[PDB]
C-alpha cells in the first residue's frame, strides 16, 4: 500500500505539472464597448487592369487581359507609366472624418484626412487613407467619408474599398482584390466594419512580436516569394515589389508574362509557409456589411462606418504556479500525508 | 526549514485567498438560439431640422441650419408647434409583427402594434413601436413591418430608424441621429439587428440594478447634464427635456442659440461621467445590416427582422469556496503538512 | 473539534466530487480563420405558389392562394406535375466557385457544380448547390456564381435563397420561406454568410451523433409530425413528404385543405418537441448580410460569400480527476490531515 500509493502520488503530481506548464493557454472573449477606437486604414484601389477607363475607354470593344498585354506591347508604356496613368479616374477631393450630429458638420468639424495615393498594388496606384489618433465612440462611432472625383460619367466602373489596420499597411494592398469591397462609381457606398482585438501571450516557444515587426517579416517574404518566382519567369520586377532593389523593373516585354504569372502565385499564396511570429496585440478589422444610397451621382461617395462592437479575445492563463503548489500539496496529503517537512 | 517553510506556507496561503476574493469575475460567451426572444423597441424619428419637409419644402432653396433658425425667428413658432408639426410628414399608417410563412399572412395573423407617437427629440416628435410579449423563434425570426404614408412624393427626404430596448426607452432616442439608421422615404428598407445579452453579477462594491432604475439614473443624469449647459445659456428647457418641471419651455428668441449649444453639448456626452449601476441583465441590439427592397413606392415600409443568433456574455465566478478550502489545506499539507485538527 | 472537522472534511470532500462530476462543461469561444473552409448547401427555391409565374402570368389579377386553390381545382392538375412546373422559372444556367483574382477566371479555373434540382419543398421544386471538398480561405474567401435564366422579363418575382449545412440537406429546405433570403429575379445579389462552429462533447446523458443522423432523426420526427396531422385532415401525402410511402399523394380535391393545414402547422413546429441527440461536430452557416449589385438583368446572378471569420465554440471540462484528487487531498489536509496512508 505504501508502494501503490506512492506510484500513485508520483502520478497525480506529474499531472499537475502538466497541466500547469504544458497546456495550452486559454482564452477569454468579450464584446466590448471602448469608448475611444483606432479607425482603419482605408486602401482605395483600381480594379482589374482589364477594366481600368485609361484601357476601357480608349478602344471599341470591353477590354480583356490578353488584348490590355497586346496593348501595352503596341504602345510601349513604361509599366511606372503605366502604374501612374491607372489612378486618374478616381481623381480624390475631399475624405474627412465627421459626426452624425443633429446639425450637419460643414468644413469646421469634420477633419481632413490627406490619402498617401502613392501606394503600389498589383492593381495600379491605390491611395491609403489613414488616422493618427483614436476617435470618441462613447455615443456613436463616426463616419469617413471619401470623395473622389471623375472626368466621364462612367458606366459600370468599380473600384476597390479594402479595410484593414495601419500596423498592416505594408501586406494588405496586394490582397486588395480579393478582400477588398468592391465600390461603383459615381454612387455612394457605406461600409460598416467590424473590430476584432486579439491580445496574445508571448510565449518562450511562439514568442509574439509588436504588429509593426510582423508587418514587416511579412512584407520582406512576400517580397522573397514573389521575386523567386519572378526571377524564374524573367528575372525582373513589376512596379509593386520594392525588393531587388537593382534588380530593374520589368518592361513592356516581359510584363504579360510576369503578371500571367503572379496573378497564379497570388491566388495560392499562404500565409502559414510564412513562418513569422505572431502579434502580441493585434487589430483586425472585418467587413460587417455593404449598403447602396442613392442613384446616380457625379461624385463617389464611400462612407466607411462600424454599427457594432468590439470582439475582443485575451489570451490568459487559467492556472496560477500558487494553485500548482496547493495541488501538490493535496496530492501528497492524500496519498502518503507527506510534506515540505516530512520529505526534508 | 522550519522557518522558510512557514514564511511559504502564509503566503502560498495568501496567494490562494487573493485569487478567490480578489479576482475579476469570469465571463461565459455563448453563441445561443432562444426559441423566445423578446423583439426590441423600434424609435422612428424625423431626421435634421434643416430637412424636414415642413421647412425644406415651402422656401425654395435647400434650408441650413441658420435658415432655419432664421425662419423660425421670422415666423414666430411656439416650439411645442414646431415639435408637433415635425411628425407629420410619415403619417403612421400600419405597423405589424407577421411571419414569413408559405401562405402570406392577411391582416388576421398579423399582430397589430400601435406606436407612442408622442416621444419627444433631438430632432422632433419621434415615434416608438413595441411588443409586450417575446415572439417564438424556433423557425424563425419574425419581420415587424412598419408603414409610414405621405402627402406629396417626397424626395431626398429621410427618417431615422433606432433599435433599442425597451428598458432603454427613455435614453435612447435622442442618440437616434447617430445610433440610428437612416431610412430612405418611400422606399422598402430592411433592418436585420443583432441581439447581445450580458448577464452580469451584483457585486458589493458594483452592485448592478435592474434594468428600470439603470435607464432612470441615466435619464437623471442626462436631464441634469443638459439643463446645466442650458441654464448657463439661457436658463430654459428644450421640447424635449422634461427635468425642470417648472423651468419654463424655450421660445423662438432662445431656441436657436440652445439647440447650437445642446448639438455640441450632445456631440462630446460621455456615459461614463454619469456614474450609474450596472445591469444585472441587459439586452442590447446591434444593427446586423440594411437592406434596400426595391424603388420607388408611395409608402415607405421598414422591415425590422434579425437573420441571426444571440450573443449571451454571463458573468461566473471560476473559484469555489470549496476549492479555496482544499487548495489552502494542500499548501499547509506541501509546505508544513499540517491541519485544522494540527494547528488546534 | 474533531467531530465539527470531520464533518467538515466530509462536506468539502462532497463539494469538490461535486463540481468534478456534476457540473456543467464550459465552453471556450474562437473567433479563428481557417485556412480551408466548407462551403455551405445553397437551395434555391421558388417563392409562394400564389406568385409563381406560371399561375401568376396566365392569368389577370396578382392571385391570393384561394385563387391558386381554385385554380388547381378547374384545371386538374396532378400534384406532381404542378411541383415540376414551378421551377420552370429560373432555369439554371451556370454555377460555378470562382476566386476574385487579378485577371478574371473565364471557364477554366472556377469549379463547375451541378445543382440537384429535384429537392421537393413546400412551395415547390427547389434546387441543391454544393461541394465536395473545402475551399482554401488562407488569401480570402472564393465566390459561388449562380446564373439563372429566364423566358420573359419578370416583374416583382422573386426566389428565396437558403444557405445551409450540407449535412443539414434533408431537413432545411422546408424552412426555407422563413429561413431564407428573397432574391429578386433579373439582379445580381451577393449573400455573405457567417460560420458558425460548435463542437460538443459526448456525454453518458445526452450523447452525441454525427450530423448525418442527427439529420435522419429530424427528417424522420419531421415527417412523422406533418403525416400525424396530414392524416387527420385528409389522410394523404403532398408532393414534399416522403415518409408514407405507401399513403398516396394528394390530388386537387385535397390538396387546398391540406395545404393550408400545413402551412399552420409549419408555423408553430418546435425542434424541441423532436427529441433527437446533438451533433458532436455541427457547422451553421447564418447570413451576414445581402447585397444588391447593378440594376435589371436579362439573368439572374446569386453571389454566395462570406467576408468574415469562424466562430467556434468548443466544449471542455475545466476540470480534470487529476486535480480533483489534488483538493480532496488538500480538504484532508486542511481539516484532518489525514492521507491515504493514514486512513488506511
Amino acid at each position: 500500500i505504501i508502494i501503490i500509493s506512492c506510484i500513485g502520488m508520483f502520478w497525480n503530481v506529474v499531472e499537475n505539472i502538466k497541466l500547469y506548464f504544458y497546456s495550452s493557454p486559454s482564452v477569454k472573449f468579450e464584446y466590448i464597448k471602448n469608448d475611444s477606437l483606432y479607425f482603419p486604414a482605408i486602401t482605395i484601389c483600381p480594379f482589374l487592369l482589364n477594366w481600368n477607363p485609361f484601357f476601357t475607354e480608349s478602344i471599341s470593344f470591353f477590354p480583356e487581359m490578353n488584348d490590355i498585354f497586346e496593348i501595352i506591347e503596341t504602345n510601349e508604356y513604361d509599366m511606372l507609366y503605366l502604374w501612374n496613368k491607372t489612378d486618374e479616374y478616381f481623381q480624390y477631393d475631399d475624405s474627412y472624418v465627421y459626426q452624425d450630429a443633429l446639425i450637419e458638420e460643414d468644413e469646421f468639424d469634420r477633419s481632413s484626412i490627406i490619402p498617401n495615393t502613392e501606394i503600389m498594388s498589383v492593381s495600379g496606384k491605390c491611395h491609403m487613407y489613414s488616422l493618427e489618433e483614436p476617435v470618441y465612440i462613447g455615443n456613436a462611432i463616426p463616419n469617413i467619408l471619401i470623395v473622389y472625383n471623375h472626368s466621364k460619367i462612367y458606366k459600370d466602373k468599380w473600384i476597390k474599398v479594402l479595410i484593414h489596420s495601419i500596423e498592416d499597411k505594408l501586406t494588405s494592398h496586394f490582397f486588395a482584390i480579393n478582400v477588398g469591397v468592391d465600390s461603383l462609381l459615381q454612387q455612394m457606398t457605406e461600409v460598416n466594419f467590424q473590430v476584432i482585438q486579439k491580445i496574445n501571450l508571448n510565449l518562450s516557444n511562439n514568442p509574439c512580436l509588436f504588429p509593426e515587426e510582423v508587418d514587416k517579416c511579412f512584407k520582406k517574404c512576400l517580397d522573397n516569394f514573389m521575386f523567386k518566382d519572378l526571377s524564374r519567369i524573367h528575372k525582373c520586377r513589376l512596379p509593386f515589389m520594392d525588393y531587388p532593389p537593382d534588380i530593374p523593373y520589368c518592361n513592356y516585354t516581359n510584363f504579360p508574362q510576369m503578371y500571367t504569372r503572379f496573378n497564379k502565385i497570388l491566388k495560392g499564396f499562404n500565409k502559414t509557409n510564412c513562418l513569422c511570429p505572431r502579434k502580441c496585440r493585434e487589430t483586425r478589422y472585418e467587413i460587417q456589411y455593404q449598403f447602396n444610397i442613392g442613384g446616380f451621382n457625379n461624385q463617389t461617395f464611400i462612407k466607411i462606418t462600424s454599427r457594432n462592437s468590439i470582439t475582443l479575445e485575451t489570451e490568459y492563463w487559467s492556472y496560477n504556479f500558487y494553485s500548482l503548489l496547493s495541488d501538490i500539496g493535496g496530492s501528497l496529503g492524500l496519498f502518503l500525508g507527506a510534506s515540505i517537512l516530512s520529505m526534508c
